[PDB]
């Protein structure tokens, strides 16, 4: 019998059970309502399938040799210029892009394996644009340049900035415009922790975890020892509270 194969990106491909005289296998897939078909020199479901949208846009599904990654592309009706591209990688994260008439990326939505997202919109030819990080319970908003993404939360005279460098490195900074508060903060890249200090005493640790969450934990009034246990932020209002 022909073989149904589960693919990254919640798709399936059907591979012929045997090869033709050229050694090649037939592939068919249905994506939404669209029938795609192709030929492959592998027997496992990998290779290229093609079809069209009802509006004549060309569609291509490319499945990597080891089934680990899929790419779903839409093109102009002559197949020349990209219109959209969705890549699902082997961790099941995805990048979904839209392109302008010159084939330049104008939107990029990154969905991590845990469902959190980075949304880059209004992207211009210099790689600048608007940026949003979509977390569980809240969103952080800011801007993109080719150097970094900067997401900003303001509370009173305080501004918290989460930076994601072009390399993916996260750093966080805090600035208070009112010198009389004696409030500052230091970033520890080793533990992904911003420590806020008021009057030379530590007040709070904000941890930016590898699970794409933020936790807050207070220090004792001595300013030296942590107290209690860290609390996970569930809404933007709680980030603002941590900046008070």
């Amino acid at each position: 019998n022909s073989v149904s194969v589960d693919l990254p990106g919640s798709m399936k491909v059907l591979v012929s059970k045997s090869s033709n005289a050229d050694g090649k296998y037939d592939l068919i897939a249905t994506v939404d309502a669209l029938e795609l078909s192709g030929t492959s020199d592998k027997n496992n479901g990998s290779g290229v399938l093609e079809g069209v949208k009802a509006d004549a846009s060309k569609v291509k599904l490319t499945i990597s040799d080891d089934l680990g990654q899929t790419t779903l592309e839409v093109f102009k009706s002559d197949g020349s210029t990209l219109v959209s591209k969705k890549v699902t990688s082997k961790d099941k994260s995805s990048t979904e892009e839209k392109f302008n008439e010159k084939g330049e990326v104008s939107e990029k939505i990154i969905t991590r394996a845990d469902g959190t997202r980075l949304e880059y919109t209004g992207i211009k030819s210099d790689g600048s644009g608007k940026a949003k990080e979509v977390l569980k319970g809240y969103v952080l908003e800011g801007t993109l340049t080719a150097e970094k993404t900067t997401l900003v939360v303001k509370e009173g005279t305080v501004t918290l900035s989460k930076n994601i460098s072009k390399s993916g490195a996260v750093s966080v900074e805090l600035n208070d415009t009112d010198s009389s508060t004696k409030k500052t903060a230091a970033w520890n890249s080793g533990t992904s922790t911003l420590t806020i200090t008021v009057n030379s005493k530590k007040t709070k640790d904000l941890v930016f975890t590898s699970s794409n969450t933020i936790t807050v934990q207070q220090y004792d009034s001595n300013g030296t020892s942590l107290e209690g246990s860290a609390v996970e932020i569930t809404k933007l209002d709680e980030i603002k509270n941590a900046l008070k």
